[PDB]
C-alpha cells in the first residue's frame, strides 16, 4: 500500500526537513550525520558515546514503521545531536551544524503542532 497514515506522513516530514536542510551556500548539513563511521574508523567514538546514532538508523526505524509517535523520533535525533556535541569540540563545524539541525528539528515539530 503506497498511502501513508497521517502519523507516517508527519514522521517523514520531520525526517526530511532535517535531511534536506541546506544553508545559504547550499551545503547540506545532514551529509556527515547520515552514516556514522565504523568503530575501526573512529575507535574513541564508540568507547565514549554510549548509544551511537545516525540518520540511516533513524530512517530504518521509520521505514520499518517502528516509531509509534513523533516524540520517539525526536528523541533519537536529540540523542544523535547530543552525541555529536559530546564527541566534537564546541568550536568545530560539526558541533555547530548539530545545533542548527536541532533547531530545524524543533521548529519543524512546532510548525506541525496543529498539523
Ligand atoms: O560526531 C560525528 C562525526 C565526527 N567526526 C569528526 C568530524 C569529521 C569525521 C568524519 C570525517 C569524514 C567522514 C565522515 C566523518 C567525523 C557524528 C557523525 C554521524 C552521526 C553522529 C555523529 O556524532
Ligand atoms: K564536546
Amino acid at each position: 500500500s503506497k498511502y501513508m497514515t497521517p502519523m507516517q506522513q508527519k514522521l517523514n516530514e520531520v525526517y526530511e526537513a532535517v535531511k534536506n536542510y541546506t544553508d545559504k551556500r547550499g551545503r547540506r548539513l545532514s551529509a556527515i550525520f547520515l552514516r556514522l563511521p565504523s568503530r575501526s574508523e573512529l575507535p574513541d567514538y564508540y568507547l565514549t558515546i554510549k548509544k551511537p546514532m545516525d540518520m540511516e538508523k533513524i530512517r530504518s526505524h521509520m521505514m520499518a514503521n517502528k516509531y509509534q509517535d513523533i516524540d520517539s523520533m525526536v528523541e533519537d535525533f536529540v540523542m544523535m545531536f547530543n552525541n555529536a556535541c559530546t564527541y566534537n569540540e564546541p568550536e568545530s563545524l560539526i558541533y555547530k551544524d548539530a545545533l542548527v539541525l536541532h533547531k530545524v528539528l524543533l521548529e519543524t515539530r512546532r510548525d506541525l503542532e496543529g498539523d
